[PDB]
């Protein structure tokens, strides 16, 4: 499957694509604002996710520092990002379907819509200004909005025991972006779409 990862924010963001234990791709490239990555997901691929990363430093062997969404200082990703990262987050060709979802559940540091662009159904978006509004004890100095499992880290806010309750931090997320997650067990937000389908990832979709 082909996804077109898209930044259209006015600033350059390093995009990210990693299932955890590998790249998905070339694993990261820079993208100018305006500038389009098509990348190949295999089939079949659980536990997927694309994110972009803002103010990276790399040498020129591609090892740095990037603020937000660091993966081990590498221009290429093969791990997933340091927290706060908004998720666009897929399983392909799972039983005749794919699964899409975008997660806050990590934080947020760029808005995001994650579309189909083959038929069959819907796209989801957070666009709203997360990092603006971002509550005081949430922000990152180094820029975004955490999550509160990663300041707390609490059983409640980590959902450690399978069993937890939406907080006064994960319904700002919802409040803000109600098509995300916005902590382990919400309501799910995730599309079903045909098996195979195609995707763009865009950044500041506005």
């Amino acid at each position: 499957a082909t996804f077109e990862i898209v930044n259209r924010c006015s600033y350059t963001v390093w995009a990210a694509a990693s299932k955890g234990d590998a790249a998905l791709d070339a694993g990261g490239r820079q993208l100018n604002s305006g500038e389009s990555w098509t990348i190949n997901v295999e089939p079949g691929t659980n536990g997927g996710k694309i994110w972009a990363r803002t103010d990276c430093y790399f040498d020129d062997s591609g090892s740095g520092i990037c603020k937000t969404g660091d993966c081990g200082g590498l221009l290429r990703c093969k791990r997933f990002g340091r927290p706060p990262t908004t998720l666009a987050e897929f399983s392909l060709n799972q039983y005749g379907k794919d699964y899409i979802d975008i997660s806050n559940i990590k934080g947020f540091n760029v808005p995001m819509n994650f579309s189909p662009t083959t038929r069959g159904c819907r796209g989801v978006r957070c666009a709203a200004d997360i990092v603006g509004q971002c509550p005081a004890k949430l922000k990152a100095p180094g820029g975004g909005c955490n999550d509160a499992c990663t300041v707390f880290q609490t059983s409640e806010y980590c959902c450690t025991t399978g069993k937890c309750g939406p907080t006064e931090y994960s319904r700002f997320f919802k409040r803000l972006c109600p098509d995300a997650f916005s902590y382990v067990l919400d309501k799910p937000t995730t599309v079903t779409c045909p098996g195979s389908s195609n995707y763009r990832v865009t950044f500041c979709p506005t």
